[PDB]
Parts: structure tokens; sequence; C-alpha cells
């Protein structure tokens, strides 16, 4: 792919984070804490899952960024509508305002309804995310495997401003403590 020149500098919005998340001082890394991180509750925080949004809002143009997922067992990545539900249980689907992929139990799936099996020969250490607002496209690339296509959502109905979306996943196993990191341009 030739999307690298649409690179945007993404930072994490602390106020949207689940109360157990630790966001680095530079707002470029997030990991699951082993306890509540002593922050006040607010209506923006994801209550049920270890999720957080990027600060940046997109309503036009072409945007590209990369995320490090090294040594993680579980995560969700992509983009969501600014107005997605924060409280209670929900599924990651376009109907709910999410355009995402994930790793769970040694398989990669796209967050369609129902979910779609991905075909990945080389487990990714970094994921590229491309959004074309006007075209209605969200694409995912395997940086570890020469930027090979993972998945394309086409005919997307964003229906609002988009925010980068992140889930560091739970760490019941003690093998999923590693952070998500926004990789440098
Ligand atoms: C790639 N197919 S899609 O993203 O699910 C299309 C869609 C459905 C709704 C709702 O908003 N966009």
């Amino acid at each position: 792919h030739h999307h690298h020149h649409h690179m945007v500098h993404i930072t994490l919005d602390r106020n949207t984070a689940n109360s157990w998340l630790i966001i680095s001082k530079d707002r470029r890394q997030v990991r699951m804490g082993d306890t509540h991180q002593n922050v006040s509750d607010n209506k923006e925080r994801f209550s049920n899952y270890p999720m957080v949004l990027g600060a940046q809002r997109f309503s036009s143009g072409k945007m590209y960024w990369e995320v490090d997922v090294t040594q993680k067992e579980a995560w969700d990545l992509g983009v969501c509508r600014d107005s997605v539900q924060r409280k209670g249980q929900f599924s990651l689907s376009p109907e709910n305002g999410f355009w995402t992929i994930w790793l769970w139990q040694d398989s990669y799936e796209a967050g369609t309804s129902p979910q779609t099996t991905l075909h990945i020969q080389v487990p990714p250490c970094q994921i590229g995310i491309f959004v074309d607002y006007e075209a209605g496209v969200v694409s995912f690339y395997n940086i570890t495997d020469h930027g090979s296509l993972i998945y394309t959502f086409s005919e997307c109905v964003f229906a609002g401003p988009l925010r980068p979306f992140f889930n560091v996943g739970f760490n019941y196993s003690g093998g999923n403590a590693a952070p998500l990191k926004l990789c440098p341009l």
C-alpha cells in the first residue's frame, strides 16, 4: 500500500479511558493496570471493557496510523463514531458505530455482524489503519508482512465524526499485560 503519506499523529484521550487503563505521559501508549487507577468517573469512560479513544476527530480526508501489538494475546483496533455507547454491554459492529478488527484465542476476526474470519499467515507485530472518510473505507494492513492487506470495510456509513478506537483486552491469563503503542511517523 502507498497510504503512509496520509500519516496523522494520534494521541489517547485519558477522559475516555476505562478507569483501569494507564496511558503514558506522551499519550502514545496504553496498558491494563492491575487495579483501579484512582481517577473520578465520567460519562465518557468505557465502563465494561478496557477501551480508550484517540483525541483526534475526523470528518473528512484520508488518515493513516500504526499500532504496535507485540506479545499481546487479545486486542481490538480500528475507528468508531464519536457518539458510540460508553456504558454497559455492546458488540463491535458497524450498526453500533465501530469499524474494527481483533485478536482473540489465537484467531483474527473483522468486527462485522456476524464477525468475519481473517486469513493471516504472519502474526502482525504492528497494524496499519487507513480511513478514507469521503469513500467510506476503513482498511487494515500487516506491517510485519510488507504491509499486506488484512481487511477492507467498504460502503461504510460513518454518520458522524470518527475517533481512533483501542481495546488493550483483559489479562485473566497473565499473558496479555503488554501495551498498545502508537508507532512513530
Ligand atoms: C464494510 N461494510 S460496513 O462497514 O458494514 C457498511 C455499513 C453498515 C453500516 C451501519 O454502516 N456502514
